[PDB]
C-alpha cells in the first residue's frame, strides 16, 4: 500500500479512537489532512484532554490496528446509505464502515484492514479554546 492510502486509513481509526474518549464531546470533524506518513485530524470539542485521555486515544487507535479488524465499504445509493446509518456518517455514496468504532462517507482509497497501515503515534495535540477545536498530529511507522 502507498505511504497515503495508509495513511488516510488511520484518519478513520484515529477519529473512533476519539469517540470512544470523549463520547458525544467529538461533536464532529471539522477537516483533516495527509502530507506522507504524517496525517493531522481535527474535531470540534468543549474540552482538553488530560495527557492521560491522550494516551488513551494513542492505545485505543493501535489496539484497533493490533485486532486487524476489517476496512469495510458500501457504495450504496444517496439514500439506502441513510436508512442504514445516518447523520453519524457526514463531516451515491462511498461509505467507509469500520465495525463499531467509525462510519464515514470518506471518498478515497483504503487499506483492507487496519492492521495494513501499522504503528499511530500521536507527536502533538494542541486545543484552541478560542474556537472549541482540537488539532491532533499523528504518523506511521
Amino acid at each position: 500500500y502507498s505511504i497515503e492510502v495508509r495513511t488516510h486509513s488511520a484518519l478513520h481509526v484515529v477519529k473512533g479512537a476519539v469517540v470512544k474518549t470523549a463520547g458525544s464531546d467529538a461533536k464532529w470533524t471539522t477537516s483533516t489532512y495527509v502530507k506522507g506518513n504524517k496525517g493531522v485530524l481535527i474535531v470540534k470539542a468543549a474540552l482538553e484532554p488530560d495527557k492521560w485521555g491522550i494516551a488513551a486515544i494513542e492505545a485505543l487507535a493501535n489496539e484497533k490496528v493490533k485486532e486487524n479488524a476489517p476496512i469495510k465499504i458500501y457504495e450504496l445509493p444517496r439514500e439506502e446509505a441513510e436508512k442504514m446509518f445516518g447523520e453519524d456518517m457526514y463531516d451515491i455514496l462511498k461509505v467507509v464502515v469500520i465495525e463499531d468504532w467509525n462510519v464515514n462517507a470518506c471518498n478515497k482509497e483504503h487499506t483492507k484492514t487496519t492492521g495494513e497501515i501499522g504503528p499511530i503515534k500521536i507527536r502533538k495535540v494542541r486545543f484552541r479554546k478560542s474556537k472549541g477545536l482540537l488539532e491532533i498530529h499523528f504518523e506511521l511507522l
